[PDB]
């Protein structure tokens, strides 16, 4: 057996290094979005929220894990704050991810309203209850849910502690099915497959937007061939009523309104000279409409497109950065699963426990590098406080 001191050097070592990533580049998050008034949206607001987070994992979780993994003796409930702090900024984490994804949801689905129904001031609110509800759900050990009533004392003599005190040890003091069952079940895994269903219906939001767009738009000139080569009143008639109320259904600042003004105007002309029963001038009056949709209606179907692309590619940035908490999370609360449901198993090992408890951690660095490399406004103002 090899002196405990030399891996648990290593382990210090790792831990103290991602503190250090953690608690520079998320104050690099919040610095960003202080100076730069563009990137001050209700959206940042919960990014600045899960950077705190991350930021308070370095300077407070990471030392607090640091020296549970000692076995110092202690006060149970003692034990129990620095052991179970972690789980607050975990359930943090959650919160801020989820209205995230809430918010990008309500940005594509309903643009009309998004503004008036989504302010800062409330978000401010939104985020305040979060972080109540946060120590809530992570500090319920405290309330009474723990094995403080029942201590490992064989232990507690070995390590000579007092009396009172315990060895604090994470699984001797947290009961496992807190961490199974109210942790993991209800306060991680139900948040995050309803963070799965909305990242799915928005991006089911973005696509049949597109396709309506492009159907609109075939609308209008496949109704605009078919008036070209028609041969009475009745089907020049029908292939421009085809294309007002496609006109009116694709409408839904000021030099868009003119381009569909005059469309529909065009297309309202044409269609009285049709009824009238003048079939040729009611063609002819029609293909000046293929001069409005030139200079007009493509421009609006185009940066109409180009905005859609936009809000997909912010929404797959924050999927990004939620599928990655899942990712550093899920390890430590599967071995909990083992460790709880299989008591024929052997336990984990204990340089596995540490592995897992270190990934978790290494959340805390990915996100400022997800913002650097997928969104420019935030890429650029890091450029400018750095070299500065
Ligand atoms: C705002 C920030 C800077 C303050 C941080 C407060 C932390 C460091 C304080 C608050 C509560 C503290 C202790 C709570 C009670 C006990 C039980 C005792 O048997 C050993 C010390 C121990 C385990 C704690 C030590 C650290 C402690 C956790
Ligand atoms: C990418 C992420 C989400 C998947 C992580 C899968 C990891 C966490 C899975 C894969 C294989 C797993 C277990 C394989 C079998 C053993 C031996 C058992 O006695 C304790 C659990 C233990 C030690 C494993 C626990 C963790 C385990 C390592
Ligand atoms: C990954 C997301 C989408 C769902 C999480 C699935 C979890 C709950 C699933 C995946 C693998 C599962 C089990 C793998 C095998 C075993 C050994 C058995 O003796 C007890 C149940 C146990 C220990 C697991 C229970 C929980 C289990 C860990
Ligand atoms: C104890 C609590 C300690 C908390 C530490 C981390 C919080 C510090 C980060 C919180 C500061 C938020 C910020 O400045 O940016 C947002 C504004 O620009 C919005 O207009
Ligand atoms: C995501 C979808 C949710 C998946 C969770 C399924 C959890 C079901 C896991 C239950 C494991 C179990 O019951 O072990 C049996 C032992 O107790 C008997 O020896
Ligand atoms: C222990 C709790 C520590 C910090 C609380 C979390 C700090 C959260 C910082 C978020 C600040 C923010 O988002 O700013 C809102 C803005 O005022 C909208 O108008
Ligand atoms: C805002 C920024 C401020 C920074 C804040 C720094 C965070 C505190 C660091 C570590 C806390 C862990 C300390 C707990 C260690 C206590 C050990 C102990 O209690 O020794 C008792 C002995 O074993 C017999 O009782
Ligand atoms: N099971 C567990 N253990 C620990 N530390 C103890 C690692 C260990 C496990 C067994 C042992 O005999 C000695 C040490 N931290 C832990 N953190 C979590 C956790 C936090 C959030 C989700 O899971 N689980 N967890
Ligand atoms: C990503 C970083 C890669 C490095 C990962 C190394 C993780 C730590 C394994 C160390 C195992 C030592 C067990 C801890 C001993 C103890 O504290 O009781
Ligand atoms: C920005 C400020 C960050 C504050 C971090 C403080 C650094 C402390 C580092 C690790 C503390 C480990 C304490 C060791 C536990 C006690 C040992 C024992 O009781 O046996
Ligand atoms: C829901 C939001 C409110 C959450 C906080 C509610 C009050 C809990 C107060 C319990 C007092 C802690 C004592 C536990 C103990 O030391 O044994
Ligand atoms: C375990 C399910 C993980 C879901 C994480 C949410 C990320 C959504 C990705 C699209
Ligand atoms: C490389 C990082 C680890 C990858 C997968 C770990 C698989 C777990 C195997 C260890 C089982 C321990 C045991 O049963 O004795």
């Amino acid at each position: 057996g090899a002196p405990p001191i030399m891996g648990s050097s290593v382990y210090i070592t790792v831990e103290l290094a991602i503190a250090v990533l953690a608690i520079l580049g998320n104050v690099l998050v919040c610095w960003a979005v202080w100076l730069n008034s563009n990137l001050q949206n209700v959206t940042n607001y919960f990014v600045v929220s899960l950077a705190a987070a991350d930021i308070l994992v370095g300077v407070l979780a990471i030392p607090f894990a640091i020296t549970i993994s000692t076995g110092f003796c202690a006060a149970c409930h003692g034990c129990l704050f620095i052991a179970c702090f972690v789980l607050v900024l975990a359930q943090s984490s959650i919160f801020s991810l989820l209205a995230i994804a809430i918010d990008r949801y309500i940005a594509i689905a309903i643009p009309l309203r998004y503004n008036g129904l989504v302010t800062g001031t409330r978000a401010a609110g939104i985020i305040a209850i979060c972080w109540v509800l946060s120590f809530a759900i992570g500090l319920t050990p405290m309330l009474g849910w723990n094995n403080c009533g029942q201590p490992k004392e064989g232990k507690a003599h070995s390590q000579g502690c007092g009396e009172g005190q315990v060895a604090c040890l994470f699984e001797d003091v947290v009961p496992m099915n807190y961490m199974v069952y109210f942790n993991f079940f209800a306060c991680v895994l139900v948040p995050l497959l309803l963070m799965l269903g909305v990242y799915l219906r928005i991006f089911a939001a973005a696509r049949r937007q597109l396709a309506d767009l492009e159907d609109n738009w075939e609308t209008l000139n496949d109704n605009l061939k078919v008036i070209e080569k028609a041969d009475n009143a009745a089907q020049v008639k029908d292939a421009l009523t085809k294309m007002r109320a496609a006109a009116l259904d694709a409408q839904k600042m000021k030099d868009f309104r003119h381009g569909f003004d005059i469309l529909v105007g065009q297309i309202d002309d044409a269609l009285k000279l049709a009824n009238e029963g003048k079939v040729k001038e009611a063609q002819a009056a029609a293909e000046q409409l293929k001069t409005t949709r030139n200079a007009y209606i493509q421009k609006y179907l185009e940066r109409a497109r180009s905005t859609l692309q936009k809000e997909v590619h912010a929404a797959k940035s924050a999927a990004i950065i939620a599928g990655l908490f899942a990712l550093c999370w899920l390890p430590l609360h599967i071995i909990n699963c083992f460790t709880f449901f299989c008591p024929d198993c052997s336990h984990a090992p204990l340089w596995l426990m540490y592995l897992a408890i270190v990934l978790a951690h290494t959340n805390s660095v990915v996100n400022p590098f997800i913002y650097a490399y997928r969104i420019r406004e935030f890429r650029q103002t890091f450029r400018k406080i750095i070299r500065s």
